[PDB]
Formats: structure tokens, sequence, C-alpha cells
């Protein structure tokens, strides 16, 4: 049964609940991004509009197989009406083709729909400056004050810099980096950009990034691993045993790997900077983790919300349990105080 934190008042809409069957009364299904916990239960045999980015669309149609008639693709910062309710989709900056929802209701609300994003200041000056916001659903992913992480490209300068190293230390070295979803194509992308290649996949992968409306794409990837001193591989594979077994086919033409977990938020965040961060070490295989978010920091969410000055906040994560629920309250609350709405 549908909750009520995917709901939108006044509306038939409802937001990435794709999992419960037809929730009744909904006439549109939001989804925000191309992550499977998101979309859930989307099929071929989906016969509801679905209205999302052109990216996410595109996703919908090449990888799960939805007829083009019921993705509803639309622009970004760009006042729409869809069933006489004017909506906005905006930036995110989460994974590509990821959006935030602005929904303008009849009776005068004003509701935000963050769904998974990085919040940034940048947002502060788009189409949310213009008018007040009443109800604000929240991405809580990392609302707990422990939870800091370097910016993106804080990270993307430390991993750039390895890779180069090591390479031109030992030119017959390959570096690896560990994916799973869609995000964080940065990584690799900048790394294969200092080194002179493209990045190499399997079909699959290489079929994911062909439909995410990169600039000249075409010459930043590769299906043929032979050619590539980068390659992707399952995160599940980025381990000694898994990573062996992959040096073996790539039949004697590198003597060591050099791969990286972009990872979240880990334990080693609390004691541990950016600048002084090590691998595991079994021999010639060497596993950097590198905590590159695309979640909102504690801080970076403070700073969003007190901005927002939201009359409300309902959370869409973490909201499983009642002592999460109770942890993320009070920090609200805090931040309503110090900030004087
Ligand atoms: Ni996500």
């Amino acid at each position: 049964t549908c909750p009520f934190y995917k709901k939108i008042p006044g509306t038939g809409f409802t937001v990435d609940a794709f999992q419960y069957g037809v929730v009744e009364g909904c006439t549109a299904y939001f989804l925000t991004h191309f992550h499977s916990d998101h979309y859930a239960g989307l099929s071929k045999h989906f016969t509801f509009p679905v209205y999302c980015s052109e990216i996410t669309g595109n996703l919908l149609k090449n990888k799960l197989h939805v007829q083009e008639q019921y993705i509803h693709p639309l622009p970004l910062d760009t006042e729409c009406i869809v069933n006489g309710v004017k909506v906005v989709l905006l930036d995110a900056n989460h994974c590509p083709g990821a959006v935030m929802i602005l929904f303008y209701l009849p009776n005068g609300t004003v509701i935000l729909h963050t769904g998974d994003f990085r919040a940034d200041p940048s947002m502060e000056r788009s189409l949310l400056a213009d008018q007040k916001v009443h109800m604000l659903y929240l991405d809580t992913t990392y609302c707990s004050p422990e939870y800091t992480f370097p910016s993106q490209q804080e990270v993307i300068r430390f991993a750039i810099n390895t890779a180069f190293e090591a390479v031109t230390l030992n030119p017959h070295a390959l570096v690896v980096c560990g994916t799973y979803s869609i995000g964080k194509e940065k990584v690799f992308l900048a790394i294969a950009d200092v080194l002179g290649s493209k990045v190499g996949m399997s079909q699959e992968k290489y079929k994911t990034l062909q439909c995410l409306n990169i600039p000249e794409i075409n010459s930043l990837i590769t299906t043929d691993m032979c050619s590539s001193l980068v390659h992707l591989l399952p995160m599940m594979q980025i381990n000694f045993k898994g990573l062996q077994s992959h040096l073996k086919k790539c039949g004697g033409k590198y003597n060591q790997i050099l791969a990286f977990r972009p990872t979240g938020w880990t334990h080693s965040n609390k004691f541990t900077r950016i600048a002084d961060v090590i691998p595991q070490t079994k021999g010639n295989i060497s596993i950097y983790g590198i905590p590159y978010s695309e979640h909102s920091s504690y801080l970076e969410m403070k700073r969003f919300v007190q901005w927002l000055k939201p009359q409300k906040i309902i959370p869409t994560v973490n909201v499983g349990t009642w002592k999460s629920r109770s942890t993320m309250e009070k920090y609200f609350r805090e931040w309503k105080l110090e900030a004087g709405y």
C-alpha cells in the first residue's frame, strides 16, 4: 500500500511509487530518476502515463522497454501544464536525468519534491527563488551531523592524480572503476580523459551510457576492452579474487591493476581526510575506496532547507523506524529555531 509521503495532496499524482500495483486515484506517475528502488515495478506492461526527464525517458524505452506513448518526457526549467496542474522539473544534481519536481496546486499550495538530490548553492538562483514553498519532500539519506564528505571536484582531483601517477610510473598498469547503477560517470570519464583513453565496458553498460545524452560520448567509450586502459566492472567484481580473475582475461597485456570503488560515506570519513587516502594491497592489485557522494551532506542539506524556509518538511529516506523519524525531527526543529522561520 503506497505510503503517504509518495502521494501529492490535491492531485492524482504520485512520485516514485511504481511497486504497489494501480494506486487508486493516480492519474499520473512521476519518476524522479532511474535507480531501481525508485523505479521498482516498471516494465513493458505499464499503460499509465509516466512523466520524467528526457534522459530517464531514454532509459525507460531502451533498458526496461516501456512503450514510447506512455513515457512523457518534459524539458527542465520550463513551466509545463500536466492534467491542469503547473509543474516544473529541476536538476537534482544526483545521477544523469535525475530531477526534483515543483507542484503548483489549484488551491495555491506549492510543493517541492527533491527526489534524490545533492543540495547546492546553484539551486538557490533557479526558479525556486521566485516563490514560497509550503511543503518539502526531502531526501534525508544523510541527515545526521556525522555525515560529512568532500566535494565532487575534490574527489575528482585525487582520482585523476592517483591514476595519472601510476600509469606514468608503470605504463602496463590498468585502471578499473567499480559501478552498479547510473551515477558517478565523472569518475571514470575524468580518469580516461587524463590518460588519453576511451573507457571500456560490457555491452549492457555501453547501452546504458548511450541513453544519457552525454556530449561527444562516442569518442569517450568503447566495448572493445583490448583497446582501452580504463575498464569498468560490476562493483560485485571489485575485489582481489575477482580482480585476479579479470587480470587473467586481459591476456598478459597489463601487470598491475589500480582500481577505484566510488562509495558514499563509510566510517573512515570520521577519522581520515581525502588527501590522506590509502588502498588495500594483495600483491599487484590495489583497491581505492573514494567517497564520491551524489547525496547532500548534513551541512549542504541544512543550508538548502534554511534558505527554503519550508512551512513543513516530509522525509522520504530513513522513515522506516521511529528512532530515525524522531532523530530527524529534532534536526528540523533546530534548523527552524536557528533560522527564525
Ligand atoms: Ni538514487
